[PDB]
């Protein structure tokens, strides 16, 4: 047997391509304007007047209009330990998210598979990503069962990676599709804030900021190399990826999964660190392609909050429209952790197509997607748009 | 810019190859012969006479001589909630394993990097795998810091997958090495039983079986395509992989991470399910290569316990020597979850080389590695040995 012949026959030929994108969110829509009142009432903290005033300013500066939350008033009434700042509550949270993560992921995945239009039996690989709970068999097994994928789908279960993982799933899917002839990868990012929701405390304002920004949602992709012309429909091509840890960022974003659930700790200035390291990431990605004008490419940036976006724009002198797609998803959905960047790709290609632009990347050829999260980690994905 | 030219220049040419293997275990060596007495004393269950008699029979049939455990008598004395069958103890367990997993993984990784002999700055990708706890940044970040890897190492953090993941990390490393020219992947599996240790209960004998079989250890690999002849030293080549879910196996191996730690539930006959589905896995892997005599290939099988091995051997009429390497690791280390299969590869190549055989696969050309775990999932990795 010839391994060289096997290897040649086994691998794909072209760039990994996104062929479908579908999203889903819990039905419960929570207005941001009235959130301070709701959140302080439900967590029994109405007497904490100065703290409530700080939270009101956080929500007012968030640039989020609404979020979709699995947690409702009724669910929170049955779970006082989840409403406390710090009470034993992981079992309750896990019971919620071990079911909700695959439920919500299934809705997105069905939408993506419908768009793709090919039999779900042709899905060869499955990547599932969540920072909302863990279980064995994982959410990948649950989604294989729920969707009726083949039992021999090759699964990649990415748990507890955080806000920068929408880039990580793209980086992974690229190698799976590109090294395997005929591979078609279903990618599902599904994030639910029931694991992090908790009451307010005036000595932990970093935890409070997350209560103003995080929301729920799932997004699913079909990724494959060598699309079948006119049967399959390329949306974006992946060309190069990177992951790096910013200097002087130790403890910028920590998250510990404990008996009281997942709690986040912000010990450094995240917008400052991202802004100070974004140029280096751009020159690694785009110097090899000969491009140095960062207004000439299309942009997708994880909106961990609005000042990350504001400080990046100011650092680079981006035109205000560059972050439009990113800001539209922040406004309508909040920070949905790993799924957020995939919602932004969907928004960008939909607006580009609806408005008759020349490519799915706002009429431009090359683009960049960033994820930002614990480490401090920056994920970079270089993309090429598709005509029409 | 030409994406075809970029893709051609970016990818590797040959099969992903294992170039180094290094292992490590906690210093505390626990004899199996005296374990029943120790375990019932430390968990305050000496009065449960009939249960202790069952555990004694489990240990006597285990075919394990000794295991290496992070947990000591002293640590267990300071943690009575970990000694109970079911008490709130995840915070204590997480504090142990969030540090021990990277500590132990570092020892193995250093050994593998020494064997490899090339600068650690040439490590481009890192896969870390554990079912012992979770944290943000994860054990991948910790090992990047501990080893001094480049900050731009591309990381893959595989949490909570269970006993079948030694195959999963191989399946992943194959695509990372093969699709990226010059990539060198450090793979670290590090498993610590502090997350699952718990006292005995006579209505949960499935949990008790794990107390007889699970042990600690870490194993690390360097995986790369296109080895530099005579500078790098191939050990095994990966040729084809698969992952599948056995029929009629729902709930065979479940594991839930709760406020009382990780608990495993065995609801079906695992040795029966594996044995009944192993032929199908072998014909998928080896029918394309023209091989049907399963004594003509070298074997690595996750020793989830001894009857998996016994029932597979009987099903296929394997000669008794086929499982020698597997059984030697079970005997000297117990079931170390994802790391176990990597210890077996090390044992096989070391014994083959020490004893002057013709290949690292017991003098045979082709071999198979299986992982078995929750789902019920079977991971298959087809390997080719290397001369000498």
């Amino acid at each position: 047997v010839s391994v060289s012949e096997i290897r040649k026959a086994q691998r794909a030929e072209g760039p990994a391509t996104i062929l479908a994108i579908g999203t889903a969110n819990p039905a419960n829509c929570v207005e941001q304007s009235t959130y301070p009142d709701f959140y302080f009432k439900i967590t029994n903290s109405e007497h904490k007047t100065e703290l409530k005033e700080k939270f009101q300013r956080m929500c007012d500066k968030s640039m989020i209009k609404r979020r979709y939350m699995y947690l409702t008033e009724e669910i929170l009434k049955e779970n006082p330990n989840v409403c406390e700042y710090m009470a034993p509550s992981l079992d309750a949270r896990q019971d919620m998210v071990v079911v909700e993560v695959p439920r919500l992921g299934k809705e997105a995945a069905v939408k993506a598979i419908k768009e793709w239009g090919q039999p779900k039996s042709k899905i060869t690989h499955l990547i599932v990503c969540t920072t909302s709970g863990v279980d064995m068999p994982g959410a990948d097994y649950q989604l294989t069962k729920l969707l009726g994928l083949r039992p021999y789908v090759k699964r990649y279960m990415m748990y507890q990676q955080g806000c920068f993982a929408g880039g990580t799933v793209l980086r992974l899917a690229k190698d799976l599709a590109e090294n395997n002839k005929g591979a078609r990868v279903l990618v599902v990012c599904s994030e639910v804030t029931a694991v992090t929701f908790r009451g307010p405390s005036d000595t932990h304002l970093d935890s409070l900021v997350g209560q103003a920004l995080s929301g729920d949602g799932a997004a699913a992709l079909i990724v494959g190399s060598d699309p079948v012309p006119e049967i399959e429909k390329p949306i974006f091509e992946m060309v190069w990826t990177a992951q790096t840890i910013a200097p002087d960022s130790e403890g910028a974003i920590d998250g510990h999964l404990r008996e009281a659930g997942l709690t986040f700790h912000l010990l450094k200035d995240v917008p400052g660190i991202v802004s100070k390291n974004i140029t280096k990431a751009l020159v690694e990605a785009f110097e090899p392609l000969g491009i140095s004008d960062y207004n000439s490419i299309f942009w997708i940036a994880h909106p961990g909050g609005p000042a990350i976006l504001d400080q990046v724009e100011q650092k680079l002198a981006l035109k205000p429209e560059k972050m439009n797609a990113t800001r539209e998803v922040l406004s309508e959905y909040g920070n949905m952790s790993s799924a957020c960047v995939l919602f932004i790709l969907d928004e960008m290609r939909k607006k580009s197509t609806q408005n008759g632009l020349k490519t799915t990347g706002e009429g431009l050829e090359w683009g960049v997607l960033f994820g930002f999260g614990p480490g401090l980690t920056i994920e970079t994905v270089v993309l090429r748009s598709v005509a029409i």
